[PDB]
């Protein structure tokens, strides 16, 4: 483990898949979204990523087992000509905020891996932190190439969630949700970032549903959001009582 | 020394040893435990580790001698077919909390070295930070593979110390007590972490006793714990004599 | 992205240019000077630098596009034998304060690249933080070689801007504005540092004009400074009203 | 002038034999650096090489005459005019690697040792400071060595010395930075030598403790060096202290 390493269990017959990322970040939006999507498509884990730039610890898993912090790749093989093969990543962590080089190298490895499957296109998901939400959560969209605005807009027409095409020039997207797109763009890849508005300090199941709604709209997939509905239901009532 | 270096004095006549880790950590628990085990077994020193990821200083040793910070490997050859040979590592320090990469590199070099002797199995010892202790220190256990819970449970049947099989999902073991097992598991190695409840800012001889009772019990060894008892008693006295000094 | 990298779009027909640097720094002085110089000369972009030592984020550009933080090289081809060709570097950022090694790597890569065009001479622009400025901001000068004092002093003869030859021995110039000269010097390159006195916590157009007047005087160019004058006046009005 | 790593720019390969490597880089009280600089001056030691490092702070310094220059270390040699005193290599400079980059300290110290070994260097003397809360008498110099057998050796070079040298006993104490690492890394390569640290308050430029340390050094070397420029500096700073504490 002298560098970031990917352990491969299975080499699935997917072709030109879309790489979807939902690693930990603001309100765990991306992580929830990605975990939900994996569950509903019954995606199969085929690989895990370990990095010596991750925090130097193991985690307690189920049944008293220890394990390094990792990220995991899942695939989904479309049964149609009408839908894309997917690779979804999610995981325990990102590189700590104090090692920028490590983010570049982890993202670099993630990209090298998905490209072996002919991956060209990336969707990242995460949250955008706001002091107060004033209604339904908006989803903020940004792309790697201008011509993709019109492309993702057409695939989004008829969607519940309000997607806002960001115009906050000089704003930043920190960590994998940005770097996979910024580094991917240098090597001929392309895609879109979708960040849901969120208070950020809580697990945000509601904002995760909105993001996943935009993403599944793009993909032309329909999936059950109830699990996320009730999580939002629960945590809302918990917050009531905490502020009393 | 562009990287972590191990200086090896001899190749000991050992095989399939268990690798035991007691580096500095919470309450100096793992360290006291390992040093006591070194001493009672008359384990022999055979290698030392230096690292450019350790703090950039020398320590004053006995006799006005300076030396880089280091870890030390000791071995014990069993006199019989019913006890495993041991490699035991301890030392001055671990890599500082700000250099995660260095922890992986030091742990990885320790694992490469110990596998040269056929090591498969690892036991790590250390502390689990707790706001207060209610009587007898408990020992928390976690393993690298599920099947090993009853393996080690069997070995531990009848032990005096209470051993809790950890259920704190998403809790963390930081540094070598954790990385040796986490990285070891990627290489097909296996083992168990045993961490003792400790206040943490004290040299905790008594929690060290409890961890080392659990470990020697798994090993089939009986080791005299006297010197640890005596250190726990001495530090107990001095602690409460500080709890009276705080009338200032 | 294993290392700091430069992407070359064009190799212009320039030779022995002067390398001018204006990266972000105190007051954004160097950066505003460089951008204004680029705009007024209509200099042309020809290369971009990316680094895994830069902060691990992408930025939002215009029209909802994401990109890695980067630096950009611009050229100006002199139309006559009495002015020098120029390479001007500017960009989003420098390496963060916590990674010294990265500053050296990025500075060394810039110098490798400009040396391909026969660059020996460097002018760095930036700011010098002061607790107050009464009067016009002064520009502090320092050079790589003692014999260059007279050299740039003659070229500065006539200038409105007051240029002080620094004597604060043991003072420091931090980041590219210092490293490009210090590293340059080891390769047989040479040049001068110009730092405008600035309060430092505001975008300092007035001090940018002052540094750029000293630089264009040295280059023998006459540049319209109006856009900077106007920006300076807008910000002084703001500051006066904000103190109220 | 690639700065991918620490690099030494060599001006001359001095005709020197088995020199003693003397280090006096910045640190506590600037004790080692003043001592080195005054030794260089009094001895007319000649500058023969310069060290630059991408692990130094990312800045240039303003020198005399409005000149910028990277931060650097400089190597000076003294050719002994006779077989009764050793040739010397003396290092000093603007700075050491920052406290946050332990790896960088090992790398820099590493390159220094590689360099001096090209000239046959075996023996190292490092000079610096040891922070105290007050000084009661004349400053003492605290000594420690790479090998036990060297205590007898340096102790018999020091008999009749006007400064008092304490063979330190603070087992577990640390020497941080090049003063420690040159000896610590050196002894891994078979080199050897001594640490001399002068008692100092640290926040002040301490010419007096520098004289103490340089007296012990020159003694060990068999050299008589005029200490007056240090005397006068110590005089100046002791009357500036007084008057700065009149106002506070
Ligand atoms: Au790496
Ligand atoms: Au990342
Ligand atoms: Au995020
Ligand atoms: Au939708
Ligand atoms: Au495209
Ligand atoms: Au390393
Ligand atoms: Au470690
Ligand atoms: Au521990
Ligand atoms: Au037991
Ligand atoms: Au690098
Ligand atoms: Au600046
Ligand atoms: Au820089
Ligand atoms: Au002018
Ligand atoms: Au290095
Ligand atoms: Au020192
Ligand atoms: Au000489
Ligand atoms: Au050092
Ligand atoms: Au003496």
């Amino acid at each position: 483990m002298k560098e970031t390493t990917i352990v491969v269990y299975e080499r699935p017959d997917i072709y030109d898949p879309i790489f979807i990322e939902g690693l930990p970040g603001i309100g765990l939006v991306g992580k929830l979204a990605a975990e939900h999507l994996i569950q509903e498509l019954k995606a199969k884990k085929f690989a895990e990523l370990y990095s010596p730039h991750f925090m130097h610890q193991v985690l307690i898993r189920k049944n008293s087992v220890v394990e390094l912090m990792k990220n995991e790749f899942y695939y989904w093989k479309s049964p149609d000509d009408e839908h894309r093969d997917l690779i979804i990543v999610t995981g325990d962590t990102q590189v700590p905020p104090t090692d920028s080089y490590g983010h570049f190298e982890v993202a670099g490895k993630m990209l090298d891996f998905v490209q072996e499957f002919g991956t060209r296109e990336i969707i990242t998901m995460g949250g955008y932190q706001v002091p107060e939400i004033q209604g339904e959560p908006r989803v903020l969209a940004a792309v790697t190439h201008e011509d993709l605005i019109e492309y993702y807009k057409s695939k989004l027409e008829g969607c519940s969630v309000e997607v806002i095409w960001r115009e906050d020039e000089g704003g930043a997207i920190v960590g994998a949700a940005g770097l996979l797109l910024g580094i991917g763009k240098l090597r001929g890849m392309f895609g879109i970032s979708l960040l849901g508005e969120s208070l950020g300090y809580i697990v945000d199941a509601k904002a995760a549903k909105a993001v996943l709604s935009a993403v599944t709209k793009i993909l032309g997939l329909e999936i059950d959001m109830t699990a996320l509905d009730e999580r939002a239901k629960e945590t809302e009532e918990i917050l009531r009582k905490v502020e009393e």
